């Protein structure tokens, strides 16, 4: 099964991929495409012809249509990315900006005790230096997830409930850039066994520049 979310869904959206271009598009991965057309694999941007690959993150853009770039980032080497979408120049304007999460499933487990911490990186109009960074700590036992990451301008922090049946987490999330606070929500998964690493979006009504995507390794 694939696993994951997007904040907009007007222009992109996410699933198992649905194009085979032998060399470059493969079916049956962690996957975005058009709204209204089919899903192409990340396994088959990452480190492609136009990849950018910076401080751990891929941005890459189309060879269909150009400026548009998707930035995004695998958690540990499972199948599992999240990122961003947007329209305009790159590192520049950020139009029609939607975050997302998708990843494989197969083999996750989570553990109904006690705790763990991951590494947890997230993007948010990455331009190159711009990458949040920080922690999350899990309670297996309690069924809950919290932490926060930051960058030099914007700090999101998520606080959510484990369903360890679906390795769904699902609550709230606040953002701080710059001197006020904005309520939001967040949503995820765990991924791999025994909760090996997790991603999710973290999403505010109120002021959608601020979402986030994030993701990291136990
Ligand atoms: C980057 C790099 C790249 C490259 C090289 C490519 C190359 C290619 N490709 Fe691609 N694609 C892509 C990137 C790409 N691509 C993307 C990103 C997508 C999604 C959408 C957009 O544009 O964004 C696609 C998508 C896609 C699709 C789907 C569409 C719809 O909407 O439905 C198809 C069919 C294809 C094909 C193809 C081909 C045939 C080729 C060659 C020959 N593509």
């Amino acid at each position: 099964g694939f696993d994951g979310a997007i904040s907009d869904d007007s222009l992109r959206q996410v699933g198992e991929s649905e194009v085979w271009v032998p060399f470059i598009h493969s079916k049956g991965n962690a996957g975005i495409g058009k709204t209204g057309g089919k899903r192409v694999d990340f396994e088959g941007l990452a480190g492609g012809i136009f990849d950018d690959e910076r401080n751990g993150v891929h941005t890459s853009g189309s060879k269909h249509f150009q400026d548009n770039f998707y930035s995004f980032v695998q958690v540990a080497n499972q199948d599992v990315w999240f990122g961003e979408w947007y329209e305009g120049k790159k590192d520049s304007e950020f139009n029609n900006r939607t975050v997302y999460y998708v990843g494989n499933d197969a083999g996750t487990t989570v553990p109904t005790s006690g705790k763990a911490t991951y590494n947890i990186t997230g993007i948010n109009k990455f331009s190159g230096a711009n990458k949040l960074s920080g922690t999350f700590n899990a309670d297996f036992g309690a069924k809950t997830l919290d932490g926060s990451i930051n960058n030099s301008n914007l700090t999101v922090s998520v606080d959510a409930t484990i369903n360890a049946a679906t390795a769904a987490f699902n609550g709230t999330a606040q953002a701080v850039q710059n001197g006020t606070t904005t309520n939001g929500a967040s949503q995820g998964h765990f991924f791999g066994a025994n909760a090996a690493g997790l991603a999710g979006i973290a999403t505010f009504t109120n002021n959608s520049d601020l979402d986030t995507a994030f993701g990291g390794e136990k």
